[PDB]
């Protein structure tokens, strides 16, 4: 019951800058990987080193079959001190872009992955007054990067996680709960809504006919038989507040990877009984399903995009039966008459997991030490479909 | 009238790593005892060698009918190098927490009581940036320690006898006053408060229904007519912000040993004709009296435990006596009404009194070549009452 | 069982607000919203008892009376009308008010601020604006020709909690309110007036004058139901005991108590329907204030307790004497279990206007609000007459 | 009577530049004089305009017979925003210098009086970290208006009351004591200190032979007697430790104006029939003698200038007679072998003293709306000592 590729539809991988550049060092993480007492376990220091070998990285995708590939661009980079902006950075991502397109691939560029420059942490961060001037200016001076050659923008990635974190830190908070997210911070959530409607503007005045959204941390909250009031109330300010303010963008990002049950109390693990991932999530194939449909309930019209679909794992041939339970599920939000125009695999490359290189999430296996690159067979078969297109059951 | 224990109440004496376990080699002690023009009297050494017989001081303590023993875990030995975390000595500490379970003892672990990595003193100690991350990320560690059997958990010993060391440090004092205190330093008091509550949230946070607080040094300040004003100011930096501060803690450590009587002019000598301990103070029973109705006072509803009270003899009559005069106390309080849920003797062994070996607190004496436990009468009186638990007058 | 002796100095009187009463309060935030377009006040204050003219009146009355002690409060709208613009006239006004009671025989407490704020203050985002914590000092710092001399006690801000519970209903535009229970406070009002408050009571003592500063509360009485006690004091924390936890190092606290509210599981439990009531709606509870003095005190430590605030709105003057009676056996009760207070002040000496409404009458004096006579009540006779005895009576 | 002046003897008068320039927007005082709450009576607004006709000041001051003029040099004006100095305020300083020069006096320059950049502030001020540097850079940039024609350099004027003032703005402490000074903040005194010793540094890197000091503000603080421990203990922090630190300068300054009586229980207010100035201190004339004495005692072979003494009075036939005694002191200081090279009365002219205008001290009168200088009688007799050379008696 199989269902074919709507016309232009995006297909291919994501990664994120700090996760996979190395040497990424004006950046606030930089900071805490090394800071007195920081809980990050293991720092980022060279990663995958993309900031020298996305040509591989493109070249790998684009052998593969993909034909499409969602990137970062750095703002710590590009704005290394406040106000003074490389040029030579700009050029470096603008080169990204050309070679993603010289190689056969559509670049989709996000403009903010996590990572800030120091000084706007040391500033204050988002809530600080300028904050969302000052985001607005590194998205103009973006202009060089993406007023040609890129159809899809993501302004602000997850910004619903930004705000969870930004709670915990408001609150000297170091541990996240055993099941669901910290209480959001307000400030902050206004902040980058702001800030999002603020690049929203800025990218569509370069006239370059650019379609930019921003990317959602989807939960897939699920009520008991009776919590519908607490799940709904426990998930608006950690989801759909950020669905809610993307309704007039030219698309939304969905990003799934698991679930989570919310019972009277509140969110509840998961049990002994299921099978956990490298994050110790559930292991949760038709997650992507649930943040699809939902994700379409709120925002209503918007064309929908999944940016991030994946699993941390060392079993590769469990990783193939996550992702054809997944197209599965895209499969069947299509055939439903949901308007989603593309699926990016979470991720191209094993990364820097915020602290950790053991949760392999990749397509491609990374050597820590050589930077060689080893596509799975999980890359193989998705690559296909890119040449396919035609979903599985 | 004798006093009936309340359901549950702490009975059993009280130790600090540094004191009893020996080669402890990585703590800063341990490099001021061997540093060039060491004021430190005695080195520590081997001490009580309760790194390897801890299980003896155990059998010990459980067979004298007490139920109940607190003991430390030394930073030190878990983070012997920044950022070097020993799972061996986690594992260690870890048994040893089973092992007095396994005994029927019920542990209280604190986390702090003195000593540091040298690597944190080197640094520059308590009011250097970072202090209070490290120390949050070291409670965050133990967590495999307390996680599971530990209904108590002390987070950091005697802040306030920290703060007034490090006014001695910072002015260049090797010297202490004939009475009282030294005036504290206020940087370090903001630290170890600040350190404090960052522990308890990471204690709690472990989400395992464990009691967390930390331990006052009670120093009884005594006002004689005419004073009733500069007690009140002398007292308040040196012990009850200390206590301010725990107002929001699940429980309070009361530690008691003597009094200090205060006049218009300030705190007075012990009078020359008064009977004193081995530490040169004034031998006064009653002092855990004032202790814990000056705590309950300021503490308001924190339960109160005794985590330290004795006395340095060598002549095991008089700590009969001693505890007479404190259990009366202790009694009289519960019978007028404050919530003490707790006694612990201080010390069970024999120990390093920060320079000397002189200074013998122990219920249990220790022969420093051989390592032979003996218990004291003491031992045998006090540890009998957690069998009739009932507190005599 | 027996009649209980006032401490010595024991604070003896009653209790008023400078809106409530004075009349003609024009600068006030109040004022403006009580005559806005589309305003849900009621009716609006205009000149009420007009004792802006009348507190001498009022004054005469109360050590007429018997009373000893009077506590008013005065007024920041009149006092700066105009940002940055201080009236020495409208200072010397309320020291001519501090003096006018010691030269009847009352002891002045003093209220520096008491709800209302001048309009100016709304208009540039009232508490939690940049400035606020500021502006609030300089007026106290302002006041000190008002209490330099012959005052005793000052009363900072009364009532924290419920500017920071009304914050909270304005900032989510709710112009209702919950059956039972209080709105959800304002964490960054609550952190406004903390600190309001603390550099008010620096101004206060920085006169050297020996003032006793501290600030009101308004006690709730929340009653766990033998089910959850965690459910209670957790919703108790931010409506109440932050505010007095913050009082712990000043120089007394007033109690304000007029009734009870029962906690569930589920939240705050209205009063049954066949339960008396007060023109309030409250449930009718003499024994509110001996729960208030004593929750108070647990969580303040050895501060000075003054009722500030304790009676009745009815129309039933009999029925304010049994409130008073069984309000006066708890006071006696906490004095005797050896609670340090040191004055009980009953709200209030006059009618008064109700925030929205003249018709909830709390006053032990009546006003007519067409001549503005005063009719002191038997209630007012009775208690006042307790200022020369000098002893609480029982049940 | 009459004494003859030394040989090159400093004769004149001082001024500061927020106190009568006018119009001086990018300084804290600005911001502060019409922030929300200010206790600031009056802001400063237009002062004297000595921006514009500090030549009409300089004429007025030579004709009457001055040789000398103390005047301040704005870091407001001369690096408004951190990072961008200008050019055009630092020339327009350079002609103050050369202005002086034409018109026959000798100009000293204060490189820092109390106001400090807006952006400065806003930082952090003194404490904040880099403060050093930022006021030693500053300094160096005032090489062009220094280099040439000055003798004399003041770093930073009254450091102690800097010290104290940041005590009060710690506590949040808006309210001065009755008599004496608030405590001083102690990170403050130190970066002070240190800025002070850098920019001395760099003052004498000129190597145009510059005597370069700083100014203390004299208490005048007079022990009762018995109470000569409780005034040593009081002054040291308040006064001395800035003396202390000057012991290598080149001259250092003497600012005198009351006294304060110390007995046990602290500082107490003068009496209430006691005369008073419009400052509200207490009328003593004399007060410059003790505060030369006991500088010298302090300091050493540093020779010391009186840099400020004067009155604030609505009579000037006071102000004549406060000069007698002043000066009387200030012979009596040199007889009795003090090395004191110069006597500058505060003020020039009438000012902006620091939140009202009231506060009348000048020897010329200002009309606050037309800029009219007027020079009182005090001026003319003042100013004809500048050509006798005789310091009256």
């Amino acid at each position: 019951t199989p269902v074919p590729f709507p016309e232009g539809f995006l297909w291919g991988a994501s990664t994120a800058a700090h996760q996979i550049e190395g040497n990424n060092t004006d950046s606030d993480w930089w900071v805490k990987e090394h800071a007195a007492g920081t809980h990050i376990a293991e720092p980022s220091l060279d990663a995958c080193d993309s900031y020298h070998r996305w040509p591989e990285d493109m070249d790998l995708l684009a052998s593969l079959g993909f034909t499409d590939y969602r990137f970062s661009v750095e703002w710590a980079r590009i704005e290394p001190v406040e106000g003074h902006f490389s040029r030579a950075q700009l050029a470096h991502y603008r080169r990204m872009v050309e070679g993603a397109i010289e190689r056969g691939l559509r670049p989709m560029v996000t403009l903010h992955h996590f990572t800030v420059p120091q000084w706007f942490e040391a500033r204050g961060g988002w809530t600080a007054e300028g904050a969302v001037e000052l985001f607005a200016r590194y998205v103009a001076a973006c202009a060089p990067v993406i007023s040609e050659g890129v159809s899809h923008v993501c302004t602000i990635n997850e910004p619903n996680m930004i705000a969870v974190m930004a709670g915990q830190a408001k609150r000297g908070d170091n541990s996240f709960p055993p099941a669901g997210l910290p209480t959001p911070d307000d400030e902050t959530t206004a902040a980058v809504i702001a800030a999002h409607h603020a690049a929203v503007k800025e990218v569509r005045a370069l006239d370059a006919g650019i379609q930019v959204g921003w990317t959602i941390a989807n939960q897939v909250y699920q009520a008991l038989p009776g919590a519908e009031d607490v799940t709904a109330a426990y998930r608006h300010p950690r989801e759909d507040v950020f669905i809610e303010a993307a309704r007039g963008d030219d698309w939304i990002g969905v990003q799934s990877y698991t679930r989570t049950r919310i019972g009277p109390e509140g969110p509840i693990p998961a049990a002994d009984d299921v099978e956990r991932t490298l994050t110790t999530w559930e292991y949760y194939p038709t997650a992507v399903g649930e943040a699809l449909r939902h994700t379409a309930a709120v925002v209503g019209d918007v064309p929908l995009i999944v940016t991030e679909n994946g699993i941390a794992t060392a079993d590769d041939s469990r990783r193939v039966d996550y992702y054809a339970g997944a197209l599965d599920e895209v499969a069947s939000a299509l055939a439903d008459g949901l308007d989603i125009r593309g699926y990016l695999a979470w991720s191209a490359l094993d990364n820097y997991e915020w602290g950790t290189y053991k949760a392999t999430f990749g397509l491609i296996a990374i050597d820590w030490e050589t930077f060689e690159r080893t596509p799975r067979d999980s890359a193989k078969w998705l690559g296909s479909l890119g040449r396919t297109r035609e979903l599985p059951r």
